[PDB]
């Protein structure tokens, strides 16, 4: 069949632009014995792609995951109609030998969008789950500071915190996202772009300090939060989105004297560290909390594979409310 | 009784200079019931004093620990002749009620200098012990990077690593210190002030990266080490000496894409976190290893209390081979 594919025409300089992407059309070969042909239903765009694109050669397909369905099959374990998670990149059709695929939860109901398998009940949600429960290690009652809180990771971090008995403080970059998070049960939410002083806003948000810091942003924002950590405070380093598009050198590191005196623990992680039983268990817990209403979700769905570069750029700028998903 | 005290005349700018200190003489009050008069035998100078001095008021005594002897006693628990660790600051004589004192290990032998209680078999050695064995969590076979490696901390870090079955790489500030660490069993030792490229020297010392980083220095040196940590590498943040005498703005932080991609664990600590049986067992272990030859030591004894500022400045600049101690 035919397929459309987004490739990296030019390595990004600062924020990506439209000319950095090129759409190519091609004819895929026939299926070989044991292979399947997959048709993309929903594709995701995520901040990590900004970092990962730097390792590609120009002309290479953009990396990324998708929900797809088997439309032709020479693999009896993956008959036509099967829905799978696949990571062929930004492409509408692809061929897989079945080994790099992942079926959805067998209990996946029709009452939630399939696209949540790329979001709250997918890798972003699993990232919040392990970053909070394992890396931060919350037990109950802690005060958690989480930035980029309106994204699919931060929004799930705060809600898992709330249903575990923890106070939550969230930072976002738009008053529109401020209201969205209050509805989700966040104790405090503020717009970091507009607050007069971040240090004063954080101190008022919790004069007692912060036990845990789920950090997606990094940079100067993290230095301010670090100064307000309690002793033995834990920092989960999930991302540094504020530096991914940087043209200049990295900002100053956190004041080492504070870090040592407070004896902070700071561990970075990637969701792929957990597999097997641990990963399956977390997925089921996320699905359960979605059905029970403890974890709400919101999506920004963009129609058209042709608009994937636009969805990626809007997502990086925070212009989209909810998980940015492209519908093929 | 009379005493001499070194005070902070002016807050340091960059490295200290002789004019930043002022020696004073005073008359101590009579011993009340339950008190002792302590005569300093050995006083230590250590890098942390540079940071702590910023919090002092001008005129205040410089902080620090000493090995002292009871020369007059109204406390039956501390008779005349008892050797204690005390922290009255840079002073030759002081009065204590006994609650803030620490007796030496009951098994302390007459075959080692008493000044080791301020070094290898004191707080520097305990910092190396807990930092390496618990914060880094060396298990045997790992490769360890330790800077400020010729100090009492770094020298103990490397030798505990050697006796636990690890490969050890050490950076130092002078050619003379390179030879000393070679004799102690360090696998690789180098002078970071004279190498063409820090990145290349570290690569050659361990082409496959570093499992553990015992960090006393921070700054740019640590950014380079972080770029060569293995996946799940662990960093014990003990000090940030490169920033203590800094004059310019703080250096950039570590590249978070490397920290996240490698999933590094980075925890700061201070030796006071461990007390009681844990601290006492560590001290006995250090004493054992010294008596077995598994931990060699070197001291740079400067004679004269009047030379304590010079000892402190030479120690800060890397001029002294071995733990800097002032003999009263
Ligand atoms: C699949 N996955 C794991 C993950 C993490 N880091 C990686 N890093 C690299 N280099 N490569 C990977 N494949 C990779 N994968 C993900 C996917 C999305 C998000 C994430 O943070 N998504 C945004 C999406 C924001 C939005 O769409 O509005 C969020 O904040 O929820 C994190 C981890
Ligand atoms: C007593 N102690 C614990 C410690 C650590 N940080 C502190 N920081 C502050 N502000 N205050 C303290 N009392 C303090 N104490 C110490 C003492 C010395 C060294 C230390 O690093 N000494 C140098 C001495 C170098 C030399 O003499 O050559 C070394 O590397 O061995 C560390 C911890």
């Amino acid at each position: 069949s035919m397929t459309k594919t987004w490739t990296l025409k030019k390595h990004f300089v600062g924020y990506p632009t439209n000319s950095d992407f090129e759409l190519k059309t091609s004819e895929l070969p026939p299926l070989k014995n044991g292979e399947v042909l997959l048709e993309a239903l929903f594709l995701t765009v995520d901040p990590y792609m900004r970092v990962a694109a730097k390792r590609l050669k120009e002309g290479d397909t953009m990396m990324g995951q998708q929900v797809a369905k088997v439309v032709e099959s020479k693999n009896v374990a993956l008959p036509k109609g099967t829905i799978v998670l696949a990571s062929p990149g930004w492409t509408t059709h692809s061929i897989s030998d079945g080994k790099d695929l992942e079926k959805l939860l067998t209990e996946w109901p029709d009452t939630i969008p399939l696209s949540l398998a790329l979001g709250t009940v997918g890798m972003p949600g699993l990232t919040a789950y392990f970053g909070l429960l394992e890396i931060c290690g919350v037990k109950g009652g802690e005060t958690v500071m989480v930035n980029a809180a309106a994204g699919a990771v931060g929004s799930v971090v705060g809600q898992i915190a709330k249903l575990k008995g923890c106070k939550v403080v969230g930072a976002v970059g738009s008053d529109e996202k401020v209201a969205y998070l209050q509805k989700l049960g966040f104790d405090v939410v503020f717009n970091y772009k507009t607050v007069e002083s971040l240090e004063e806003t954080l101190k008022k948000a919790s004069p007692d300090g912060y036990d845990c810091y789920f950090d997606n942003v990094g940079g100067e924002f993290s230095n301010t939060v670090i100064g307000q950590m309690k002793k033995f405070g834990r920092i989960a380093i999930c991302g540094a989105i504020s530096t991914y598009n940087r043209t200049g050198p990295l900002p100053p590191g956190p004041p080492p004297e504070i870090v040592i005196y407070q004896e902070l623990r700071m561990e970075a992680f990637v969701v792929y560290r957990w597999q097997g039983d641990a990963r399956q268990k977390a997925l089921k817990d996320l699905l359960k909390w979605v059905l029970e209403g403890k974890i709400q979700y919101k999506e920004y769905i963009i129609e058209g594979f042709e608009n994937m570069p636009a969805a990626f750029m809007g997502m990086l700028k925070g212009d989209n409310l909810g998980k940015t998903i492209v519908k093929a």
